[PDB]
Parts: C-alpha cells; sequence; structure tokens
C-alpha cells in the first residue's frame, strides 16, 4: 500500500454493449472514463496509477464468442488476450465490457493474483448499472482480485461496503477495507509484479 504503481489498462466494448449504447463510440467513450476516474479515486490510497492503455471497441464483430457463461467467457478473453490483444496493444491487464447478462447474479469476473501475467492478467465486467460509482466500484473489484485481494470477512475486517465485499453494496464505498490492503501488500511482497512497478 505505498510504493508508486501503475497499471496500464486497457478496456474492451463487445457488439452488444456497442448496441446498447445505440453505437455511439462518443457516449461509450464518455460513460467508461468517467468509470475509470473513480477507478482511479479508489486505488489513489494503494498509490496504484491507473493509465488507460486504450478502449478497443468491437464495432464490427466480436472477437470471441462472449457467452452468459461468465466462467467460460472470462477463459476465452483472457486468452484472446494472451494471442491477439498483446501482439498489437502491450497493458498490463485487459477488461471486457459487454450487455451480456450473465447466467446467474454474477456481474463480473476474473482470476485471482495475475496481475501483469501474459495469460491470465484478465477481468470481464457486464454493464448491469448505469451509475458511474456502481460501475466502477464492479470494475474495481475485479482488478481488485487480479492485484491478490479476496473477499471481505464482513465481520472480521473494518468495512462492510467496501470494493472487496463479497456481493456489491447497493450503494458502496470507494474504500478497501484493512483485509484488502494486507493483501495487497501480500501480494507486492511475495508475487513482485514487476510490470507495476516499471519505469
Ligand atoms: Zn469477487
Amino acid at each position: 500500500a505505498s510504493p508508486q504503481v501503475s497499471v496500464t489498462l486497457q478496456l474492451v466494448v463487445d457488439s452488444s454493449m456497442f448496441a446498447k449504447y445505440n453505437g455511439d463510440a462518443k457516449k461509450i467513450v464518455t460513460v467508461l472514463d468517467t468509470r475509470v476516474n473513480i477507478m482511479k479515486s479508489i486505488f489513489k490510497p494503494l498509490l496504484l496509477l491507473i493509465t488507460l492503455s486504450g478502449i478497443e471497441m468491437w464495432t464490427s464483430k466480436d472477437l470471441i464468442t462472449v457467452k452468459p457463461a461468465g466462467d467460460l467467457t472470462l477463459s476465452l478473453f483472457a486468452d484472446w488476450r494472451q494471442t491477439l490483444l498483446l501482439s498489437r496493444i502491450l497493458n498490463d491487464n485487459a477488461q471486457l465490457q459487454t450487455a451480456v447478462d450473465f447466467r446467474g447474479a454474477v456481474v463480473g469476473l476474473a482470476f485471482v493474483g495475475t496481475m501483469c501475467n501474459a495469460k491470465y492478467s484478465a477481468g470481464i465486467i457486464q454493464d448491469f448499472s448505469a451509475i458511474p460509482l456502481l460501475m466502477a466500484v464492479v470494475m474495481a473489484h475485479e482488478l481488485g482480485h487480479n492485484l491478490g485481494m479476496l473477499h471481505d470477512d464482513g465481520y472480521s475486517c473494518d468495512c462492510d461496503v467496501c470494493i472487496m465485499a463479497p456481493s456489491l453494496s447497493s450503494d458502496p464505498t470507494k474504500v478497501f477495507s484493512n483485509c484488502s490492503l494486507i493483501l495487497y501488500e501480500d501480494f507486492l511482497s511475495n508475487e513482485e509484479p514487476d510490470c507495476i512497478d516499471n519505469a
């Protein structure tokens, strides 16, 4: 929670979301920038800078089949990042934004402790709320998992409305619990993600 770090984050918008926004690229950009700006505030306490490497919009076609089965979609998306995106756009992590309603109550998915990893530094997000704060918290929860964070034990940790709560609160805080901070310190210490510490 203290050395100065930076994550070059690439966002990807699928066909369904592109259509949901009436195929308006300017509208979509403004929407995601608002969310990313809140994500920047969420990570500020950890001295982790979030920079967008780009927002890729699949205006003509989906480069993977976006399936309601989140698990499958995350796997497909992570692989596509590995084999296709990274050959064109260097980035530390990519996050898919889709209007596809995942089965069940899942509105986001990511691999845990994989930040910087060529095959698994990825996450997926269902565009489930129009409120900037709620979507930024959703995006930050997935990036937090990528950064080695587990879910908050709502009783044990010093916060029950923070980023890593297992379920998104109806009215969330931008704050990380003490537990989340300790997990991030452990990730840095034990996992040593070189890509966020570079120059
Ligand atoms: Zn989670």
